[PDB]
């Protein structure tokens, strides 16, 4: 295989996608690296694969998908993402004014243990897959794991809850890989966060009604992010805070990239509104990183033309 | 053809109905058919009465499917509806339960959710009634009923897994429930089946004030979960729904024990995760087995207290 001849209409197995990470790098060895950033609860490596044209730690945009491990249609859109890069790098010219400044973090398969347990025994596998004493339950859920507003109102202590947090904040490697790789960086100026289902893209807070100080542009961001991703095909996305968009969501990802400084912290939830939910088609793959990717646009020149 | 009909596997909506109908045929002086409403998509909702004679006797309502996706409860309503006809005058004391007590077993009890669970979508949860001024699709039946309705513990949000519908009862599914509730007047145990997560509950979800009844349930529930336990050594918890699991308002077990139905309880089977909604078929039989157990002492406890 190279990634030409690659399916992307089609969802793969953890060691294809892997695979797939050792192709991408081969194949432009001066665009393409793949970073590790920690190993599994399970021993299992963690990936990152960093897009850059040069420098030294140039601000960056962050992406992430497969946090939850069920949402399939994320670490496929993440593959996609990964290929339209490459193709489009020297030959889009918008595109190519965006990586000759800013470096950009793919994550694709964000929980590991989780995203391979999704294939051998439960395909709603949701959590990590970290053991928890004097329980007949395994697993924190990442997203709920984060030091903002972590252990408050929306997440739960119960260790068999879908929303369990874990003993402490950061008690996941799998997120003190994340936390430990932006703190360092010191340089990352957008960090999106890509779940499925629902078709909407969020800002902070998740855990308190309080709007952040950067709403308005935020907000507006947001609409022209999802205009941009409904011009494609129609599909409408809805937007705003976490809280009034969705739910409370306490210990949250960009709750905490937010606080860190990191202005442009968005999360999607992508395709679609629970037809299929997280069982989406793979014929709908294509479809959704498609016009996920006109909305990444839309975030990524705002990014870089706003220090 | 009961008797031919595999119990270790999960069937379609249609092989459920034809079940129904054969067990019914097979066995027309015990068990007869009711049609107590049809669905949003308007299909028939059955109940399966199982009697001795008399007119509204004592009686003991069991439903399970209610959440379409939990494969387990359906599969193991079906063994429950062969496990009596198959006792009824061998097993001493199944046979005094319903020389006294009439039963009524609801196996789907929602039709559409279940057959887009084949269809489309294996996770379907709630009905599929469409939302005026919304996409989503289907109220949450577990929380539409007439008990601390629309507040905490309950969604406004159509696209919500728990949203809970307009108004109380707007679902027909949930209606008809009620409606045939009502008519009888003469419930004494009401137990919904869900998975999953091992529990044995008993109201409220809506509230953390204690049921007046609290200490004989939970006495019952002690003795049920080691009932269950005896056979595999599988491990319920128990308690309130508000202390076991978390809040839940317009909770079925909520309305039915204000109606002044006692013995409300619920059951999440099998597992605590791992397959969680998806158990493997070979888990459905002992599943059904020990939860007949728990049942059974619920069922004995509530003959024995008129
Ligand atoms: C649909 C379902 O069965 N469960 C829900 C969770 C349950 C508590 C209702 C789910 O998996 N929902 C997914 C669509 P989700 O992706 O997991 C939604 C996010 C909340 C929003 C968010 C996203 C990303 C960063 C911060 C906040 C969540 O509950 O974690
Ligand atoms: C755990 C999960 O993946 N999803 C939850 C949804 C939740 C996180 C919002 C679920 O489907 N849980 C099922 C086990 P459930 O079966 O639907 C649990 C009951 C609990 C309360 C109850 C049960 C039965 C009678 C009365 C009250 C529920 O949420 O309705
Ligand atoms: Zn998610
Ligand atoms: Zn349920």
């Amino acid at each position: 295989r190279s990634t030409d001849t690659f399916n992307y209409a089609t969802y793969h197995t953890l060691e294809e996608i892997y695979d797939f990470l050792d192709l991408l790098v081969a194949e432009n060895p001066h665009l393409v690296s793949k970073i590790q950033i920690g190993n599994t609860y399970e021993g299992r490596p963690i990936y990152v694969l960093k897009f850059s044209t040069g420098g030294s730690k140039r601000p960056a945009i962050w992406i992430d998908t497969g946090i939850h491990s069920r949402e399939w249609v994320t670490q496929a859109s993440g593959v996609w993402f990964a290929k339209k890069i490459t193709q489009d790098y020297g030959q889009d010219a918008a595109f190519t004014a965006i990586l000759d400044t800013l470096d950009i973090f793919l994550e694709i398969v964000t929980n590991p243990d989780g995203f391979a347990f999704t294939h051998s025994t439960n395909r709603m596998w949701r959590k990590t897959r970290s053991h928890t004493a004097g329980s007949l339950c395994i697993g924190v859920d990442p997203n709920r794991n984060w030091d903002a507003g972590f252990g408050l109102s929306g997440a739960s202590s119960n260790p068999c809850s879908e929303t369990y947090h874990g003993k402490f904040a950061n008690s996941e490697v799998e997120v003190k890989s994340i936390v430990d790789f932006v703190k360092d960086h010191g340089n990352i100026k957008a960090f999106i966060s890509i779940h499925s289902y629902s078709q909407l893209l969020m800002y902070p807070y998740g855990y308190k009604t309080e709007p952040v100080p950067d709403q308005d542009e935020l907000d507006q961001l947001s609409k022209a992010a999802v205009t941009a991703l409904a011009s494609l095909y129609g599909t409408k996305f809805n937007y705003g805070s976490i809280i009034k968009a969705i739910y409370q969501a306490s210990g949250s990802t960009i709750d905490w990239t937010y606080s860190q400084g990191i202005k442009y912290s968005f999360t999607f939830e992508l395709r679609d509104t629970g037809r299929y939910g997280f069982l989406l088609p793979a014929s709908q793959i294509i479809p959704t990183a498609k016009e996920t990717w006109l909305a990444l646009l839309t975030i990524m020149e705002h990014t870089l033309n706003h220090p």
